[PDB]
């Protein structure tokens, strides 16, 4: 009746970094410090995705991640829970584009009060302009 | 308090992808047994299913390296091995004065019908290429909706 639930998108001008908007948060969900906040203990389906876009290929490789990690009540620590690396850059370019996306999804105990991080180590690459389908999620059952 | 379970590699285990519940931030509810390496369901119904890999490689040794990924189910009543999702990915088209890393990750999921006691399964072919530097690199669930 009052089933947790949060969905959060992107930041299109954020000069450089991923931030978290504008936003549907609903039954006790928060959204502070670019970090889902939880209301309540119990099973939980968290999921997220992000999006990628390079003119070129630079030869200095070209490493890409994204990470949801949980911050436990219990322990304050920043636990990974889902988590990619992609390697766009194999061969160097003709410089033509390439585009690559990363999406999480797993199921979850989680307790009242732990705080959910999703971030990317390389936010310059990402792609914006993709009407905007880089986002991040959660959902009590 | 429906059926559920995610559950991910053990990075002890060298050569093969063996799956625990038993650890940080993994888990199995209500009936979803873990037992020669498969998951198991508890009751009849529609169940999101998912799994994710992820293949290191230090440099191309050579362009025919081939990476597979696979869920698959089998129920108690028919028996066979029913392949429900499916990759291949060859991610060398050229050998790399130094070695260059390759990463390449595989997700894969759906919703499926389950009868009682199917035994679902997510394999892969070269665990050799396996990545366990850091966690929830590779899991592997189901929910029953
Ligand atoms: N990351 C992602 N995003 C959207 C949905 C989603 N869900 C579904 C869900 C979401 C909410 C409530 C109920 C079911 C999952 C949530 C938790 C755990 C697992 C999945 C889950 C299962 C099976 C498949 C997928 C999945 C998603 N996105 C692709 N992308 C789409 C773009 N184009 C390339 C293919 N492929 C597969 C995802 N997960
Ligand atoms: N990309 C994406 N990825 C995941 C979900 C998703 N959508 C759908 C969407 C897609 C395209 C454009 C707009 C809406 C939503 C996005 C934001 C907020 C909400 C939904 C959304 C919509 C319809 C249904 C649901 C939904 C999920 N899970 C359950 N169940 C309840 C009973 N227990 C098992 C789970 N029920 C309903 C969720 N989009």
């Amino acid at each position: 009746s009052d089933k947790p639930v949060a969905h959060v998108v992107a930041n299109p001008q954020a000069e450089g970094q991923l931030q978290w908007l504008n936003a549907l948060l609903a039954n006790g969900v928060e959204l502070r410090d670019n970090q889902l906040v939880v209301p309540s203990e119990g099973l939980y389906l968290i999921y997220s995705q992000v999006l990628f876009k390079g003119q070129g290929c630079p030869s200095t490789h070209v490493l890409l991640t994204h990470t949801i990690s949980r911050i436990a009540v219990s322990y304050q620590t920043k636990v990974n829970l889902l988590s990619a690396i992609k390697s766009p850059c194999q061969r160097e370019t003709e410089a033509k584009p390439w585009y690559e996306p990363i999406y999480l999804g797993g199921v979850f105990q989680l307790e009242k009060g732990d705080r959910l991080s999703a971030e990317i180590n390389r936010p310059d690459y990402l792609d914006f302009a993709e009407s905007g389908q880089v986002y991040f999620g959660i959902i009590a059952l």
